[PDB]
């Protein structure tokens, strides 16, 4: 029968009276409108909220509390979305502004860093394949598909960019452990945030990382997003490791097209991945840097809130870049390059006269 | 989306703490089973026991607490009515047994009565026509096609029973009065079983009364049933009452197949009308009876118990039979006569020995 | 087959022709357009206009004759319901006016009455949960969500408006009787009006009265409306008064929305009740008056024309406002406020020189 | 499987090589755009065109070729019956000119005619009921339901258009035929055209004809249309048969809006009826005339298509308006008024002098 | 709205009260029941039983009064068919009997006659082709792909079976009308069965004749049935005349199969034909018969009753046989030469003597 009635949406709005962007910006009108739609593969909205309602957050600490399951997820549920790409990304506005992307390595300049705390070097992204749910909701087939994809294309690379695809269900453990203190390897998932977005399935089935021959160049296949590249230069010398970037990143799309697959990718968002956060470019450029000089420092929190910059834990501090959405990849390189310069050139412990500089 | 779930079926289920048949013959599972089926007409098990719910029925009065709302509904809904029935008519089980019909005024004997309490004699029954939906679910329609049916076939009526039909909304009040007061109209229904079984709706349209030129043969159209016939005479000559009863019901059975039309029936419970107390062959016929040696005596209540007789409110008291399923017709109206040539020979007041005779 | 043809609609059309506004503003046209339509919930023109057309209407009794089980009714069969609101509502446009919201009590002044004939005072209105069908078409299940709801969030209030909520199912029948006698409860449905509509099914089922420790702030749960708050004060401080009701909505508004639920509510008809007739926002501040210096008046009936004002009987009068529709509560209690000043301040029996003053 | 092919539309396409305005306005193109569309009834393109095509038509004589089986059928089938229409109706327009309806008899003036030929004086038009399909698609019981809507409206009829209906079926063969040779009744289809058209089925069912006492003012209930209305009179007082025709049009037309019922009518086309030609209004204002002085004339048929009048022969012949579509009832009426007035002044033969007067 | 109530199947039901197979056979359950019924093109009951409602049928004279539609109108509505077939071929059960089809001209005696009153031999019989609707139902497109596959079958006849097919739109009337009077050609139907059966649709679009150079071998294309064999001599060796008419009729089926269309044909029934009274066989093997010493006998119909003959009009007599279901085709041409044999053996008007001899 028809009669039947239905849960009305206010029943399942989730109890966020305890919570930290999706809490704040999640409203019973909003939940009502979205509690039915549905992208072409099923996702749903309390799919997309799930690892947020689960994990409250820590106060002072933000977190976006959302992923999406393909695609289409940020269509359909873009009046969700959106105010929170837009207060994650610093007043960013997906619905007007428009992103542009470019890769190219001739227009940076500088580049060559001092051995003072630079220590290590590196520059990341992320990429999806296009016709295949992320990892949120891809099902064992479609990562398969995916880990395929990724290696049929990366075995034809040629030149220096030439190496190996190892698949961690085919890797001892010893050899995970040593990869992963070298940083050259990803963990299995434990923290509540991936288990709940439900991205640890089938581990270790359809992971694997590809790395060429000098270990300079890396890709982690199905760990967080379908592809996550990575160019590492144990060094100072960004123009390089970029240059390396960006002419590898070039001639994956190319073979990637050739077979006749796309990366995921819009106007309004750029390249589309699972975290709001990582919308955009997905680049991270960063450095690794000491404590001595710096940490007894005075107020370098400000002074990296005025450059831009996100300062985190080693695994001696990581500093890198905030925002991917908006500013193009040779910008934020740019911008990571002028602040770790500013940073390594007032860092002067000898005599005094930071001056902060916004 | 169809990820949205449904109210489960307990969460309806009445409360019936403090009920009295529908309430103890219902429980969670039947609720349960039934609560999606449907007629084809789309009467629901909600709408059937709608007038039982809302009405707790008073302590010591047993009400059936239902209705139908088409043929198919006793079908659809019969793991639920088959036990009300059953109780109802003292141990009749819809599911095995089964019903027959006659209507044969030779059979029947004696007839004539003595002019002592009997005051009146009646017979009354219920038809209702195939293919339209019974009262408590008949849509206006509906309701005017019965009512045109109805009129068209007793228009062909030709010779003592021949009369004219009355229209309810074409009837001045003080007619209408009158004839309640003379037994010979129906009044508005204002109790709320009536009302909460929902059969009060559009009143007093499409709602007549065809009567003979004698005003012996009346026929209610639209007031619990489609048809309810009935044979009335001033006297005690329930033969001849009889004799007109069944005449008259089989010329207007006749004359309705003429035109195409059939009354419901199924063998298993007979002649289909709305209250289960009903069923069977709607048979009540009965006589008017005084007080004072009869109001006086020590234990009627036991004697009509044991003669299978129903003893009411007159509007002196009414006597009639009790069960309507199960015996015939010619059954009914000889148990009748035999209870009340009992009760008139065994009132005497000038002696004593009353034996009660079960 | 697909050949059997469909009864046409006007076949349906109810026979109006000794009716009184649903009547004069249902025509043929009308119904036949909109005698297919249906809310999502299962609405349909014919459960909207049942009401009216078992009710007559007495002559020169202005009655809707209309009900609304669902918010998407207003909307679905807004041809019909839009010239009956408007004719209600003294001219007001659904179509193109708009409707707007003020509970603020500091606006208001005067307040203070004389203890002449004010005797006591309240205030009345009715706020429908979103996602939940009204009580005309409420299901039990729904019935007994809205009384989880609105006891859960009643449950949160703090202060001077801390009480209790009482089951009707769990309260004695001389409790209810002394409660009804002092105004501080509400009896069972049995107008035909009421029963009709079908809003006195499963009684008393889910139904309930919560009110403060003071008794000064009372909420009647599924008995016209899924809440009716009421504020009362057996005095003339009409200020007051409406003091505490306002910030007593606004309050119970904050614990709904925290639980994510919404009232009904949008700018063409503000808050979404049943009868058509308490749009708006569905304030009635009144007072009680006394008959002896007022009855024997000359034209009161006039006054209370020119001044907007309805008087109705008490259960000595009861005078309040007459349209809900159109002014806000502010202005409503103001207009109230006003015109029993004015008929406190003109009731000179002492001497005349009463001036309408329209 | 859905491989399967359907039979191309051009494979049904007509053999219209020797046929007469369906067969020149039908196309190859036209046939295939609507060979799959279908009115809600389910009528479709060729039913409609069955009649034309089976009947080739005789040259020089011109013929419609279709009909329509409901009102929508004008509308789903407007690209083929539109150049139809307006070919029939000398230029009229369906897409873009309107139809203006009036039935004052006060407008009309002169009136009275010379008993020389007039001999009779005659009104026709035709009426469908709204809701139900037209003769040649109707059903039993839609034909059923046309006939009760009507005799219960006429049984309303007061004062001098007071009368009696007749059916068919209880009519005998003699009175059928004294009444057809009285102009009082209607035959049993025969001609080919009618029975292709499928409006003979079920003959006598549901035909019946409905007449005032004095026998003016007559109704044929099912033969050609749902309705079609006769005001006759023996003389040549045409101004009084058209205004007893005019108020008794109204009258029936407010009894039928009395019980919800609605003739089909729209802007574009008037009233709907089935025969294309009939269109309009359906009024066909005529008398009958003599053979002698005016069979014998010079060029009749040059003078009745300059006054743009009908002559068929009677059953001395009957002249008549031409077109119904575009001139309203009372334009009509006295172009016919004038065109019998200037034969009658024209026919001088005891002199000559014949004007034409285009 | 799915709240709509579908005219109950009552409604529909025809007026037979002056009507004489189908009327006596058809029930208010039996229509009830088929009313939603249909074949898989469409075919319904109504369309079954139109032919025989529309002509009540003259008292004494026994019609079917109904036809098929295609081979599953048979299956669909066996349950009325069934006994309409049973009371036409006196007493056979299609439920249950089976029929068996044998066409060896062999078996066969006698054969030859004697030219007194033989006059001329004729045999007919009928076929549909399998997956082509029949002509009552079938379309334009249908009509012609029966014609295109009988005249490429007929085409690959050679031998003595080798003639011409003519086109009736291709024909000159008087060569029609010649045709006609010669028994060799079929006129345009006029009777109202055939049009009521809507079976002279599209007329003459697609009917033709093939006819061999001798003209003793014919084969009507859509005329009654898409194919109705005949085989033809003006004298009395009906033993030649079965001959050809059997290696023909084998030779067509032959062809007919070996383009991969099959006869309709089942056990039950055999071959399947329009109307029921031809089912069976379709054989009518007969001749014509003079008047004089046959019309003026004592008890002639009583003799044709015993001995199985029906003798009906010539276009002096035609006498043939008169059921085709149950016996097999050689059985029928067997007893109509001992039929005939008799009549003549019989006929002395020399002496008497005549024994009728069931
Ligand atoms: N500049 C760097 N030099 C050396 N190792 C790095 C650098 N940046 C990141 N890593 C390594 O990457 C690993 C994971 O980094 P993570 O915090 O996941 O970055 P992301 O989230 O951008 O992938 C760590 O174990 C860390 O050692
Ligand atoms: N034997 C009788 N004599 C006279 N009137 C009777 C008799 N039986 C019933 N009636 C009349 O029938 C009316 C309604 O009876 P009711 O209780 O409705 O019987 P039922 O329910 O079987 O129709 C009463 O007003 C009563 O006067
Ligand atoms: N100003 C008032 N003072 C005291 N009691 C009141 C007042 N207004 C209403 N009531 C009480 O409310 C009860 C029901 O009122 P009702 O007519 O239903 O108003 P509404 O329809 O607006 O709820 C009555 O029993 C009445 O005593
Ligand atoms: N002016 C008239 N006077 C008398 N009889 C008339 C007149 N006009 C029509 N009739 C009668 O109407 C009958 C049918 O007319 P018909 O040709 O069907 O007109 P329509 O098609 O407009 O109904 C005829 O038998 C004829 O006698
Ligand atoms: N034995 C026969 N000899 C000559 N002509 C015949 C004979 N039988 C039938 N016909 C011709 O067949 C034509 C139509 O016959 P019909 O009554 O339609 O038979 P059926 O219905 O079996 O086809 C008639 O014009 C008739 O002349
Ligand atoms: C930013 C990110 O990678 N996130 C967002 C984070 C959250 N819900 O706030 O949790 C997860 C879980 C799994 C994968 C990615 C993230
Ligand atoms: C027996 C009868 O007519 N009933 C049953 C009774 C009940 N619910 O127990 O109430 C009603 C209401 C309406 C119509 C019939 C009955
Ligand atoms: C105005 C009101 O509260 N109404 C309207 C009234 C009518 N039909 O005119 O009937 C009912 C019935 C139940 C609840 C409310 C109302
Ligand atoms: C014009 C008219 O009344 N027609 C049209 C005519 C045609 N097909 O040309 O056929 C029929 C048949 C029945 C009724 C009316 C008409
Ligand atoms: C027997 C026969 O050929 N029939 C049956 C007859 C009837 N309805 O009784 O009518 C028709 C019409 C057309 C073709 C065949 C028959």
């Amino acid at each position: 029968s028809e009669r039947r009635r239905l849960y009305p949406p206010s029943a399942e709005y989730p109890d966020l009276r305890k919570h930290n962007c999706m809490a704040s910006h999640l409203t019973p009108a909003v939940y009502a409108r979205l509690c039915d739609k549905t992208t072409p593969t099923g996702w749903t909205l309390d799919q997309c909220i799930q690892t947020g309602v689960d994990n409250p957050g820590h106060p002072f600490i933000k977190t976006v509390g959302m992923v999406a399951g393909d695609e289409e997820t940020y269509e359909v549920f873009a009046d969700l979305f959106d105010p929170v790409i837009q207060e994650r990304h610093n007043g960013y506005d997906p619905r007007t502004m428009k992103h542009t992307t470019d890769l190219d390595a001739s227009k940076i300049r500088s580049g060559y860093f001092d051995e003072r705390y630079v220590l290590s070097s590196r520059v990341r992204t992320g990429r999806s394949i296009r016709g295949l749910s992320l990892p949120p909701a891809c099902t064992r087939a479609e990562r398969r598909e995916v880990e395929r994809v990724v290696v049929d294309a990366l075995s034809g690379l040629k030149g220096d960019l030439a190496g190996r695809y190892y698949r961690l269900s085919e890797m001892t453990e010893a050899e995970q452990q040593q990869l992963i203190d070298d940083h050259f390897l990803f963990d299995k998932p434990v923290s509540p945030l991936l288990t709940a977005a439900g991205m640890a399935r089938d581990w270790p089935d359809a992971r694997g990382i590809w790395h060429n021959n000098e270990k300079s160049f890396l890709i982690w296949v199905n760990e967080e997003d379908h592809t996550r590249v990575i160019s590492m230069e144990k060094g100072g010398n960004m123009k390089r490791v970029f240059e390396r970037f960006c002419r590898g990143l070039k001639e994956v799309e190319r073979l990637i097209q050739e077979r006749g697959w796309e990366f995921m990718w819009n106007e309004r968002l750029g390249y589309i991945l699972t975290c709001p956060s990582n919308l955009g470019t997905g680049l991270r450029a960063g450095v690794h840097i000491k404590l001595p000089l710096l940490s007894k420092d005075s107020r370098f929190p400000k002074i990296l809130e005025n450059l831009r910059l996100q300062k985190r834990g080693t695994g001696v501090f990581d500093i890198s870049n905030l925002d991917r959405l908006g500013k193009s990849e040779v910008e934020l390189v740019q911008l990571v390059i002028d602040g770790v310069n500013y940073l390594i050139d007032c860092e002067r412990r000898l005599e005094r006269g930071q001056d902060i500089r916004i």
